[PDB]
């Protein structure tokens, strides 16, 4: 139930707004949402909301994410540094529907509190496709 | 750590074979390496190789990715189901040197044994960029 | 009176009302389809329900089973009798355009909901000859 | 009677050289297949299927029913008829075609109920995704 | 028996495509990859093709390894090897090539399962394979 | 034993004089390397050797050639006659990458004694393609 639930029906709502596919006959995952930002906590709830709202989409776990540039260029990190900045990715079928999941999120989060209204949003394109493992139950 | 250099080497051979721009002034993270798939611990050694070969980039740990599609009607894994094969992700400000170190990396586990031939790369494009931290720490 | 199929009728209705097409002819011929299969066997039979509240203008099958279709590679293949547990139904029309109309109208309420009413699949298909379904006359 | 009629359809098919199927593998055609009686439809599903091994075929169900003979009051959507149908899923209409026809030549030539069958292709726009078999 | 049966099979289809079986230069440069169905109803139609075709020359069944494992995980080695079983067919022309695949389709086709889950593609040679010449034993 | 590690990076390094795909997206085994004569051992090692030089690839196991034609007037061998002669067959998914293997494997034997040296090879085409069975572990 909630937190996740309400963020799950937010999310529904807002996605409502736009008549698109969300899946191809190919079955490929060419699209995706990266989500970072906020806390991992408000990170995590929006996560499982995303899950209950869209069951056509597939989500990595919660992860870390390193560290950008200086200025004062003396030194840069390791590109192995993480940061304590965490982040999750949605693959879609679908890169008109991930527009429109992008738009969802940052048009829920925005109006919350911190540190929710801090997660950040943007589209991410996969040039050959995702090859996620296929499920055989 | 010789499987780490013995990979940096090889990357910086095959990279060497074209000097594109590798930053920018923006110092914008808009360019990505998606890297999954072989084992845990071959990924591992190939996110450690591209760590000592290219300064210029950023990277993830390993996490997990969810699975793609069941075949046929009926049950869909859930968009939250995680399975064992396990990705990286490398951020890159450019976008043609995305498209070279993905090169680079196919060119590279080819002629791997397995389970190292069997990882799989892609590059990514984010739409509007990925704002990753500031480091001073 | 039943709210999960009055809600599934409502949802199509609000779908259908995008396109008043023809629903029937003098002919009164059942010459189209909507093939309606998968998701589970409860999610499918209430979709069924459903849609006979909001199309008065259609028949339509009870669920049975599907049975399996390729085994991959060039071994043994399952035999043309042997029965998956994925159900279907089928909704006989009397116009090509309205079938097609009622597929969009499923898909797009389907894709919406849960799984696993969003793993429901659908196809128009359309009948060559047509199909002669009995005349009805109360027996009772 | 399965036997008899397996064989009496593989003869019919043998007219014709048609593909029973293609790479892609999908199920893009049917034969619709119905009325009679519940057993002289129940011999011919399972004398279709030892026919024909590269075809599917749906159990045996039952049709709603049609229009009213008159005013009339109509039948709802819902209500069930004691007339029998099943379904055989193809990968090519061109067989489609010369399983119906097989069909109808095999049945005109039986005393009734069988000679009451009807049959007719059906097309189905997108295809039908039948489960894939492992088991 | 079922040899003879299949023979005739292949025979009355063969004759459809009158084409030559044969050449001057007697090299195998063609052939017809024959895998799939049941060991037993392979090797039936292996039998049965030496009977109705003495310009041919087959090796014995063997079996098949395992293709492509979906997804990014693990693979089957090279050297896995499933119980699919193959044989194959050596021809000294093209175009018979096509025709007796023509033909094992179109029979296999008609028959029941699993013989006609058996499936066959011409292959082609870009050097020739050869074959050691024949002289009968002492 | 170690009979097959030096024939493997015998055919390591002749493969590495040539950069090609030895995979496509379709995945379908359409190309191959038709290998025989020599000795029965001989061709077992290369086999093994070929194995683990080409992760990418698929082998049918030994087997034995039947005959091809009478010396001048005499009998023809039956379509059914075995050879002592052994052969294999090497399944790959681009025709490129089978030249490629079928000079690596010519100039790797022509350098070795007899029997060794006696083995031949040829590339063929698959009009259809060969739908090996899927492997599900």
């Amino acid at each position: 139930n909630p937190k996740f639930e309400n963020i799950a029906e937010g999310l529904r709502a807002l996605l409502a707004r736009s008549h698109v596919e969300r899946t191809t006959d190919e079955g490929t995952w060419v699209a995706g949402v990266f989500v970072y930002g906020g806390s991992k906590t408000s990170l995590y709830n929006l996560r499982r909301g995303t899950a209950l709202a869209i069951p056509q989409c597939r989500l990595t776990p919660l992860s870390r994410l390193p560290f950008g540039m200086a200025p004062g260029p003396g030194p840069q990190p390791g590109p192995l540094r993480e940061s304590i900045v965490c982040y999750f990715m949605v693959f879609l079928q679908t890169h008109i529907f991930a527009e429109v999941l992008k738009d969802a999120i940052k048009d829920l989060v925005m109006t919350k509190p911190a540190p929710t209204c801090n997660i950040r949003v943007t589209v991410c394109s996969f040039d050959d496709g995702v090859d996620l493992p296929p499920w055989f139950p």
